[PDB]
């Protein structure tokens, strides 16, 4: 069922672990993200060049929040298009750094301007801290949105898993609160449903995601105990209403047991009568859309959200 | 329901002819076919320019078959991703200059070559002279790639509505063949099953623009009395295997009788393992893809499929 360049990978990894370094459950948080970020970071492509990169931060709710805003080489408009992205890491690790080449990818295929969030994680700073403020960064930069150099009628959110969802909570926190959200969602084998196990999740629990029940790294850092886990900021897939969310593009990869409910919630979507365009790219695997030094699948998939996105807002 | 564009489209053709009764078809066969073939011409976007235009013929199973080729704008290569085109209009109606400016804003935003075909039309050559037609020019096509100036590695099939199925059968037809079938296919609201009415063939069970006895007239100028409707030339949907079938972008219309099964087609092939993108469009019409003067989601509709194969095929 695999790729080959899936099970070139997943043998890399299996190589690595009989090397004998400490599993990423053994470690403190701090010091598992430093290692783990380096990996990721230097697990995409190489950068492409684009026409500027920009650093800034503005107040967030409880932090100051770092932006990383990539312009699209040959771009020559004032106010782009622009996609809000939140890297994925689980809501522990990820930064800007961990998804740079993709962000830049995304920008030059997609011809729009992407703003990459670093957002507070856990364990530090635990649920609902990071969704906060995801949604302060989109609601900032739509309020804001001539300063970012942004068409305030183009503005997307997106994200990979961690992200993915916290794109999704987004959506459905402006719908909610009767205030104006993102134009789109692109969302990249999001995590939709805390509440309940697919039967893809599963069939990979009944099998090696870090041996199974090193979730618990992720999962303890950042959900208090006595949490309901039917919160729609953790399940965003259980909303009543799909009705008024924006139109968007739901990937999934093949083997990921977050498969099922990145169908699900692109399936909800659909039958409310939202513009969605789904994806599944069989043979490849959760995390591919970044790792994509190892796995051209996840060029592919880049330029596939990008074209998607830039074509919905006429670039 | 239906989006606003819509409803001012229907209101056009509506306001025309507060007289007349000019809506029958009895006769589409040449004025018939004639005058609805203009009118489809209209419909279209003005075309916008490509680098060349290229026009011939070559010997198809019982005639000349017909192409026109479509040079995109900013491509220099030789050998250029290339899909093969197959018009709408129920087997009937349709030819190279109904679809002109569609494939026109294809070949650019895809950065592909199109060909697109004139195949034999009912009731003058009824089924299976149309497929027939359909699959010949693609095995020529494939077998000839350099003299087409096609990238033989990357070769689609695509088409809206009768086009959609005739592409979605190639692909079968080939992998039943035994031989190199397409590499991708691109499916506009397509017809897959002729063998049973789905939920939203049946919501329309007085008609759907044209009365029911209308549409049964087109039915009957394609499809010989006593043909068996589970033939998989008619009904794609009804393989039992959709394994071994190219990857695939297909794309229905929210309010269009055929979105059902198009949604199935992609289902099936999601099932079977196969890279697929599905998108329904809310809110529009059965023919909007190609009715691009009037309806806006027609442009976006055209640059979400060139994109999503474009993308596929690395351009
Ligand atoms: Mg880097
Ligand atoms: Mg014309």
């Amino acid at each position: 069922m695999l790729l080959p360049e899936t099970r070139n990978l997943l043998d890399l990894m299996d190589a690595a672990t009989r090397g004998g370094r400490p599993g990423l459950d053994t470690l403190p948080h701090a010091v598992g993200r430093k290692a783990v970020d380096k990996m990721s970071e230097d697990g995409e492509a190489d950068p492409p060049e684009v026409a500027e990169v920009a650093n800034g931060g503005f107040a967030g709710p409880a932090s100051e929040i770092r932006f990383r805003r990539y312009r699209p080489l040959g771009e020559a408009a004032g106010l782009l298009p622009t996609l809000i992205y939140y890297h994925g890491g689980g809501f522990v690790i990820g930064n800007i750094e961990t998804h740079d080449s993709t962000c830049r990818r995304l920008a030059n295929k997609s011809r729009c301007q992407v703003i990459s969030i670093d957002y507070r994680l856990a364990p530090e700073h635990p649920f609902p801290a990071p969704i906060d403020d995801g949604i302060a960064a989109f609601r900032h930069i739509r309020d804001n949105a001539e300063s970012f150099g942004a068409d305030a009628a183009r503005l997307a959110v997106g994200g990979d898993s961690a992200g993915g969802a916290m794109a999704a909570v987004v959506c459905q926190a402006c719908r909610d609160a009767g205030e104006t959200g993102p134009a789109f969602q692109m969302l990249i084998y999001p995590a939709t449903d805390s509440s309940r196990e697919s039967a893809s999740r599963v069939a990979f629990a009944e099998g090696y995601f870090l041996s199974k029940a090193h979730m618990d790294w992720f999962w303890e850092a950042y959900v208090p105990e006595d949490t309901d886990l039917t919160d729609l900021r953790l399940s965003p897939l259980l909303a009543t209403d799909f009705t008024g969310l924006p139109p968007a593009f739901v990937l999934t990869a093949g083997y990921d047991p977050l498969r099922d409910e990145g169908r699900a919630y692109a399936d909800r979507l659909i039958e409310a009568g939202i513009k969605t365009t789904y994806v599944n790219y069989p043979g490849t695997i959760h995390g591919f859309f970044s790792l994509t030094r190892f796995l051209s699948q996840g060029l592919k998939a880049n330029d596939e959200a990008a074209a998607v996105m830039g074509a919905h807002f006429g670039t």
